């Protein structure tokens, strides 16, 4: 019954976690968009000091997202939101009870963060080579039980905080978004094509197909348009090996 | 009742993290020291195929530490692994049960990892300015409760996670040790000395006075002649501007 707010914008893959941890919670919340990246409110710092997409606010009194409450509980950092709700709403299953399940969700996440994340960044925003991107990526594909299903087996928060990233991978790569060369992208999209990587196109396929992503995503061209609003996405830029 | 390897390195502050929380967890384990950078054992990937330290097995048959079986659970990423030993050990009170309370554990875990970390591994280990380390600390500091007390209030396995960190940070810098310049390292010195970081020394007492730090640290000197068998720490190397 405490109020959530998060505050979000359509092209952040942090952001989307969230959101689809929520909806997988059946929670009741809101969301509010923040132009963090161009124009930033002047209340924002009140939600998060550290000036960044998501960020949310739990409990305190019911008030317009524009006039946060100094009495509701900031919570900075998309991961820890993830916890959190899992935490908020047990009997929505949001990770599993058993423990080496659960440390399959944590360690599968860890992954994501630690050897993939920075390769996206890298690859999409500075244009450095796709190779050790498709490798991290490959190395992440395999800690999916083979078989089918998700990263724990059945779906948990760390499908929540993964998917964000590799559903937007395909159609920013069909659409040429990204800093790296036009040889890298040929290069991406026949991996991403190849059977080396079928095991991870189903696992995009399965999550997309849950409400949870299906309402949370404005669509593949609709995203394509958000994410060129952003800056370092400096559009017909490009480097070269 | 399931055993519990953890394979290490005394250098290692990720590795330090694991042991931390096995001691509060009042755990019954084994450790096993692997020479991760020198010389890997061939068997050492089938307990970690990232070739990383810390590595974890889970249950299975009682079996030499280099004679792992297939049959235990291999767990990695060592922030994963702190929520498992949470997990198993809940008596233990490693985390605590307030969801608000968990998410400041949880905010603070990846305030160190994402802004923090890459700023001690940079510093350290290619000479990059300090001044961002010093930002990222001064922010980390903020999250503490000021009135004292750990980061979640009760100790956590959040604070398992980021005093490895910072209880090295003092003797490695009053050794002289890293890549960083001499003007850096005086810089670092008194930064850390001054009130700016009264809040976090008191924090770096208050968690090394627990018999989970003293019972995991070979001591400042011991602990810095380890760090010197570090490659990437080679010696007598450092760079300027
Ligand atoms: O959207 C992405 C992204 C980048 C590459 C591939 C797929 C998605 C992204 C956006 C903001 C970030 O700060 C970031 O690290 C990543
Ligand atoms: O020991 C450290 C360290 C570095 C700077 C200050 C204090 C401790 C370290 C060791 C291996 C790493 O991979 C790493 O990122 C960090
Ligand atoms: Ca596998």
């Amino acid at each position: 019954t405490k109020q959530i707010t998060l505050y979000t914008a359509t092209f952040s893959p942090y952001a989307h976690r969230v959101r689809i941890a929520l909806e997988e919670a059946g929670a009741e919340y809101t969301t509010y968009d923040v132009d963090i990246l161009r124009n930033m409110p002047d209340w924002f710092p009140l939600v998060n000091p550290l000036k960044k997409i998501p960020a949310m606010t739990f409990g305190g009194p019911e008030v317009p997202p524009d006039q946060p409450s100094p009495e509701s509980a900031k919570i900075a950092e998309s991961l820890a939101m993830l916890e959190f709700i899992a935490d908020l709403f047990p009997d929505a299953k949001l990770l599993p009870t058993d423990p080496v399940l659960r440390a399959r969700a944590r360690t599968f996440m860890a992954l994501y963060e630690n050897y993939v994340n920075g390769q996206f960044r890298d690859v999409w925003f500075l244009g450095t080579p796709a190779d050790p991107l498709l490798q991290a990526l490959e190395m992440l594909q395999g800690a999916l039980p083979p078989d089918g299903g998700f990263a724990a087996g059945e779906w948990s928060i760390a499908d929540a905080a993964v998917i964000p990233f590799l559903a937007r991978m395909f159609p920013y790569l069909e659409a040429g978004l990204g800093l790296y060369s036009k040889e890298d992208g040929v290069k991406m999209r026949k991996a991403m094509a190849s059977e080396r990587f079928a095991r991870i196109r189903q696992y995009v396929r399965d999550c997309r197909a849950r409400p949870s992503f299906a309402n949370t995503w404005a669509g593949d061209a609709e995203q394509v348009e958000a994410a060129k609003t952003v800056p370092m996405l400096r559009v017909g830029e490009h480097h070269h090996h």
